[PDB]
């Protein structure tokens, strides 16, 4: 056989919900004026804050969420529900067109803990992995631990997730599939990370003047992977949009509570694997129902597909 | 429209059933030659003391004291379940007469954790509201801590379950619903307030004498209301019954375990609203299944029902 | 009525399979050249090693080894399955030739949590009681807690799982029954003793020496039994075979990891009543799956049988 390479438009989207129920539409998440996506690859954070959903126990917010997705995608196409994987308020989606919904295979999910006493699941990751005509992709959403002060377990959380995500694969002989073990590789989440050093009022100032650049030189994501702690090899796109987190429920407010927390790029997308082109990084400011907004990413991938013999 | 006065007639009963499944025909409680009420406000505590329970999977036992609830109720009339909520062994059920079933509207259910760290089902409180004709009526079930010298914590609780148990409302825009915000509010349950400053011989030769006005001057929840710390601008009727914890299971004899607990007033009912008058206030001493006795009450309510144009 | 004693061949098995799926044939275990069983009684533990069934969830581990069971029964005879019964990893399976089904009769099962805070079911006990034609039987499968130096918790964690192990009785008047109120008693497990004193290079090399007369003098089971802690009035037969633990996985060598963890008889069978002959003993380390090897016992077991009356 030959193969040959073939573009296809990637969707990547991630959104905590503050253990809200979805109030708004998602069409200004998921497809605010772009062109239909061939992938939707779809994460949230604290689905449910509930004791029930941290003990493991199915919650109607899975559905209500997914439903409020599939109503959001793009309505110029059907899209096929690949799979779903949810570690109690952490989410991941993943939908195809429908055209393309036969060349995906060895479709594969699974979930790491790394919250209280290191396992349990308010904090973590889960991942989707597939082949996607010959290329494999996996996508994985985390929610890393929370504070200014805990960039050291946020680190951490990071290496647990990769070490300990293990895949099944067709072949038991060779070694379990890991994350790294991907032509591509899509992570996204709440990452926590936070801006170091600066104190609330002048991140504040950085940010009403849009002078985006000299805020992102504190930003302790950014100063990690120069230190090749965290996400070696992956790129991130340049942050054009103010801080995603922390809002006031329902507004565009910075939290006005007695904590006044201050503004942090918490929600992040980056990326590893040949043929990859982003074509936008964005949040979406108009949806309020959580405090923090969604972020969004589209992407050109490359993918290796057989050509047809005659 | 024009609105006017009409008396229905309301059971609250309430029955820490010490996680044992239902043994004893119910009618010796809920329909013990009285007349058929109107509504049924019927809560327990303890339904299941299991680990599995704690850990809030569901319970057969839901279902056999459900049952159990319904074969008891007064046999002259058709009752129709109008909600059933859980928190663990925290269970109430509401029913009213088929024929008042279609005056019901606004029904919502809601939970608060106020146990283990705080926020477990082990102790807390389950609350019904719902509108009957044109007004609004709350039930509160509540389980409060163990224990004679834990008072504070049991005012904690109380305090707990008001500031956190809010309710769904036809309205976003409002605040939302709080157990105060009804015209009628019946609060129920094991409310676990015990006896101050007398010794167990004393406790119990009071009771054998049958003075129960001097025994309630050293009831902790009197004492507490007293001082407003807790249930303020509610009512109790006048305690003349003995009390109703603690006895060996299949008896009327006081605990003779080595614990040999002094008696208590634990299990209580209690009122706020215009239009109420209380007809009744027993413990039923025939029920053995449990170390409580089951407490009920009968009001009379004036409820507002719209009157007919012709 | 009269009564007579009919011998009936009685399979027991257990086998700890540290967490996995099935992956073997079970044959090699439950039929592997041996005489159909007219009664099987399997026993498993660490079914399921994950938070989630740890928090008494569901898990498809149950239906899985379940099935494998009943593919390797032996092919000669259809067997009825009388009763599961599980806590976490701890499972417990009774089967019986559908020709023998029609004398089976008071079925009940329980459980009896003995691990974290003494309650939690990463440790603990199941059983299955029955009467089969006129005679009482009960299995017990345990899990009993881990390490060379907590035999002491081992023993208390049997003397729990007798105590608190209650079952229901048709005639609600007598006290429950208890395991020990029964003809006969089979009694299985991962009991997790170990080999006191001997160092790990002595323990294996009396092993390659085959020497189990002399390695059996220092097991901790067989030493606490002679002083009168544990299984008293039970007997064991010989072990004739090489310690069931601990293996690398996929193999019969010893845990070549950095513990290094020093070969024990983990896995045994015990049993008290009369009419009982152990047929066999054995561990089947062609089963490579897990860490441990399993073991079995056949027996041929004395019944009380009801003559038919002409
Ligand atoms: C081994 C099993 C037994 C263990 C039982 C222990 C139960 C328990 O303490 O959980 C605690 C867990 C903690 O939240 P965690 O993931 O750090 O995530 C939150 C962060 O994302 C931030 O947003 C912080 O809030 P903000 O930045 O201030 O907005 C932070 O708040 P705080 O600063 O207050 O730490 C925290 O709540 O809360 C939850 O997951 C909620 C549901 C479980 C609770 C029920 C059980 C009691
Ligand atoms: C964050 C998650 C992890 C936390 C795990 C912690 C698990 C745990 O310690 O719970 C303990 C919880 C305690 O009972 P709690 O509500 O005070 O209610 C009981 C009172 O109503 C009284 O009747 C007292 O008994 P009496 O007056 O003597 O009759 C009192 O007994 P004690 O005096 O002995 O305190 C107590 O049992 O018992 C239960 O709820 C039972 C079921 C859960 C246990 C399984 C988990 C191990
Ligand atoms: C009151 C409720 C809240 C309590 C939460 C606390 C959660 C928690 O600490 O559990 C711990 C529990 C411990 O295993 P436990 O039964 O001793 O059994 C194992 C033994 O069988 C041996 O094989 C030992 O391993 P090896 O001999 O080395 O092979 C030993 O390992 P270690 O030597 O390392 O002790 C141990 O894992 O592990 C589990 O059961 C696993 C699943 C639950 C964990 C999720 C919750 C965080
Ligand atoms: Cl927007
Ligand atoms: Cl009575
Ligand atoms: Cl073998
Ligand atoms: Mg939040
Ligand atoms: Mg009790
Ligand atoms: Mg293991």
């Amino acid at each position: 056989m030959y193969t040959y390479i073939q573009n296809f438009r990637f969707f990547a989207g991630t959104y905590n919900v503050n253990g809200q129920s979805p109030k708004e539409c998602l069409r200004l998440w998921l497809s605010n004026g772009i062109q239909a996506p061939d992938v939707y690859c779809v994460g949230f954070q604290e689905l449910d804050l509930s004791k029930e959903a941290f003990f493991f126990h199915d919650t109607p917010k899975e559905e209500e969420w997914f439903k409020a997705v599939s109503e959001g995608l793009h309505p110029d196409a059907k899209y096929a529900k690949v799979k779903l994987i949810r570690l109690v308020g952490i989410m991941l989606l993943l939908y195809v067109k429908q055209e393309h919904a036969a060349y995906i295979s060895e479709v594969e999910a699974e979930t790491v803990g790394t919250g209280i006493m290191g396992r349990m699941g308010n904090k973590g990751g889960v991942a989707i992995r597939f082949q996607f005509h010959n290329t494999s992709i996996c996508v994985v959403n985390s929610h890393l631990a929370a504070h200014i002060e805990e960039y050291e377990r946020r680190n951490q959380d990071y290496k647990d997730i990769c070490s300990r995500m293990q895949f099944c694969q067709p072949d038991p002989s060779l070694p379990p599939l890991t994350i790294s073990n991907h032509d591509v590789i899509l992570w996204l989440g709440d990452l926590n990370y936070r801006i170091e050093e600066l104190d609330v009022e002048k991140v504040k100032k950085l940010i009403e003047e849009k002078d985006f650049q000299m805020l992102y030189a504190y930003d302790q994501l950014k100063i990690q992977v120069a230190a090749k702690t965290v996400f070696e090899g992956f790129t991130e796109g340049e942050l054009t949009f103010q801080p995603t987190y922390k809002y006031d429920t329902g507004s565009d407010d910075w939290d006005t509570s007695e904590k006044c927390r201050a503004p942090a790029w918490c929600d992040r997308i980056l990326w590893k694997g040949k043929n990859i082109t982003q074509l936008s990084y964005q949040s979406h400011m108009a949806l309020k129902t959580s405090d923090h907004k969604p972020v969004s990413s589209v992407f050109d991938i490359g993918v290796r597909v057989v050509a047809h013999h005659h």
